[PDB]
């Protein structure tokens, strides 16, 4: 099946419910010849610029694609993944004079710019299985590096070719996935066939009780992420609970259900987050009696690699001012809402915090900096391919309960906004004693002058860092400093 | 330049016994010490000597009963027969040595007792051991080892055999040494041929800091160890001083006289050391202005190396309670007093805290336990041969003005009395909390957990405990409960 006029009609299920685009543009087509030539290939060793250009980048192969593409043909992106096939001969054959004398290729770079000279794309293709060679620490090998370059030929699972209209599908499928891409950086097309269909808790004495250090690890869904904080702070608090850290260096995601019931665990009543989409808008509030299950000093440490539903709950509880944002300056920066439907996952709405502050590009920022492992490493969304460009919301802390029918409207006046949470002011505002003594606290830490340095690769001399957490030491000084500055105040 | 006859040693023992602690009159007992000293000053491994050629030369009646009367008379037969006995050992073990040398490729292979060889070839063996260790530590010997027992036969440095005044010369000063060793572990004979500042780092914690000082030692120019405190203190006193951890752990003493400058610093007024000589007795006043110089909390940080103002300024600050005594669980033990005057030290007395307790053998114990590096090694003055006994005296705190003459009472009982320092509570009270506290903080620490088994050799595996300061990273957090403990108060 797939036939060439199955893509037009594929994509325009898709963009009706794409959140920033709607609407197919030779600005869209040419990323999408590009997207062809970088999921194949990521390593950049099969052509040359020259060779790339004309065929990817000059206006005779940038500018037909429209009306081209309206049109069906496609020979723009035929020539293409006919240009491809002649670097791609050119690879295996290189390699099988190589197999003859085998012994010498046994002895033991993403410049986004292909090399310029054809014996260039020998070295690199001469010094590319050299990845997959030298991990153990041939026949094995070579294929893995030919059943994801095979099927530009028409290729079963297996190995057999199969016929020209199931190759058909390879070089349409591998049109569409290279179309969803360009749209933007979340979305890829799935194809039938491609179809087939906890918490760490630990902690620390300090005066006449204890800090509190919970790690956690993504949001999940008795047994939940709000389920398991709630059994951790309750344990806490048969010791003296004085402080808490929460750990979500790691936190990949999880279910935004439960990014709005953790939240809820410290605060009273308000909106936790806010999202648009295509259409209209939708205040996901937060309703919890006068009681916050842990009223008290809270350092969130983050990461580079903190993402959506973490950086969500880092957002929000920074907006009300209930929470200090340690760790990198940065969060992941992911603010956008991905939804299903075979197959498209698609990018359909923009999150916002209660202040109307989105972390799309920039992300949560730390209002103490505490640099984690990824801190000399280029990591975050903002680096990947096609990512969407950053917005901001009407504020929301003061709810005017605006976005409800009148028939609960009215309930909520009486009940739901007297009750309001108020941000806090007490923790902001000793910020600038605590970042102070943090910078020093760092700097006089040889441990930690040891770390910075790993990072850059400037450790010449070897030095060892020791083996305790040192984000988290630091995350429990801020919090040791917090109580003792409440104490006198 | 002048050698020494018989009649010399007694003349020069009678100089050196005249001032002594506890003993004026050489007895037999001493003697017997000072003959069983002669053999382990020589022998220290004991691997030159039998059971019986060390027995029957020192520790037999026929060996050790004529001493005390052939002293009086100026006579060393005994030390003569030991010396001849040592020098025979000494050729014995030389002519074994020649066969080593001849076959040398071998001896390079390197695949203390309770008592001596019972036999000649158990002798042979810790000989042949010996160079196993000269050896072993690499990572020539004969020579090295020669250069100890050469004085025995009477060889001097260069290796020329000297004139029998000059073999009688060393012969005389090896027993007047031994006899010094054997009056105390401290007194000690030098024969005519021999012989011829403050660390400052502050932490950080909340709107004030916590002041790191190390004082190597007690020296007294326009500097003294006092001074450069004062200056120091003054100088952390410009940012808010909320702590304050004195490091003393390499500490081994110093003059007096700053020992009580130094201790008054954190107290108003009263007695810092008492010392009792042969006869009489002195109490070291310590008259500041109610204003003490540091007044807030204090850990004092110490090992068993720290010693021995060094514990008189530890135990003092722990009496009034002004101070709170962290570290290993006992100081070293050195509570005597030296003096000196062809030269000598005579341990003359003792010091006491004003409390009236002993430094000897005890130490100063700590009331939190932070094991240093010396923490698995045997290190104290218990551990030494001789070792004088502990004492008590006197409390004081409650001061008599009974050392001083009756006419000059009258100043010290009109600006002196009404304002001696009392003993703190406010701190020992805190003890049990602290104690607890710092148990549960390093047992939850990685790194300090790594560095007990690297003590006992347990780190099998390569495990790094960092490059930071244990002892003082927990010192620090003992001052930052005892900060937040007084604010709730």
């Amino acid at each position: 099946p797939l036939r060439r006029q199955d893509v037009r009609k594929t994509v325009d299920k898709l963009v009706e419910h794409h959140i920033d685009t709607q609407q197919i543009s030779p600005y869209i087509l040419s990323r999408s010849l590009e997207d062809y030539v970088r999921s194949f290939d990521s390593h950049k060793a099969y052509l040359t610029q020259d060779e790339v250009f004309s065929h990817a980048f000059s206006e005779e192969a940038t500018h037909p694609l429209f009306k081209q593409y309206q049109e069906d043909n496609f020979s723009s992106f035929k020539e293409l993944d006919t240009c491809i096939q002649q670097s791609i001969s050119r690879a295996r054959e290189w390699r099988s004079s190589w197999l003859t004398d085998s012994i010498r290729v046994i002895q033991d770079k993403k410049p986004s710019a292909w090399a310029s000279s054809i014996e260039e794309v020998k070295q690199r293709q001469y010094d590319l299985l050299l990845s997959y060679a030298s991990i153990y620490l041939v026949k094995l090998c070579i294929r893995q590096i030919e059943n994801h370059e095979n099927p530009y030929i028409g290729i079963n699972d297996h190995g057999y070719r199969m016929s020209p209209e199931e190759e058909a599908n390879s070089f349409h499928v591998r049109i569409i996935k290279s179309i969803a891409h360009s749209l933007d950086a979340h979305t890829a097309y799935f194809s039938q066939e491609e179809a087939l269909s906890r918490v760490d808790v630990s902690y620390e004495p300090y005066g006449n009780g204890i800090i509190g250090k919970i790690t956690l690890h993504s949001f999940y869904e008795q047994v939940s992420s709000e389920q398991d904080l709630r059994k951790a702070i309750r344990e806490l608090q048969e010791k003296n609970l004085l402080g808490l850290v929460l750990d979500i260096r790691e936190n990949t995601g999880g279910f935004l259900s439960q990014a709005i019931k953790v939240s809820g665990l410290f605060l009273t009543n308000g909106v936790v987050v806010v999202s648009r989409y295509a259409d209209g808008s939708v205040k996901r509030y937060r309703t919890i009696s006068p009681q916050k299950f842990y009223d008290g000093p809270l350092a969130v440490l983050v990461s580079k690699s903190s993402a959506a539903a973490a950086e969500i709950v880092a957002q929000t509880l920074q907006d009300y001012g209930v929470a200090l944002i340690v760790g990198d300056q940065q969060t992941y920066g992911k603010g956008t809402i991905q939804h299903q439907t075979d197959f498209f996952k698609v990018t359909v709405g923009r999150y916002y915090s209660p202040s109307g502050k989105s972390t799309q590009l920039e992300g949560v920022k730390s209002d103490i900096v505490i640099p984690s492992r990824y801190a000399e490493d280029k990591l975050g969304e903002r680096f990947l391919e096609y990512a969407l460009p950053a917005d901001q919301y009407d504020n929301v802390i003061n709810d005017n309960l605006g976005d409800l029918d009148i028939n609960i409207r009215p309930w909520f006046q009486k009940y739901y906004s007297p009750h309001l949470q108020k941000p806090e002011l007490v923790w902001r505002e000793m910020l600038p004693q605590l970042a102070h003594n943090s910078q020093e606290r760092l700097e006089k830490n040889k441990n930690f002058e040891i770390f910075v340095q790993h990072l850059k690769k400037t450790n010449k001399q070897d030095r060892s860092f020791g083996s305790n957490d040192l984000q988290m030491e630091e995350s429990v000084n801020i919090v040791k400093d917090m109580i003792l500055l409440k104490s006198i105040s």
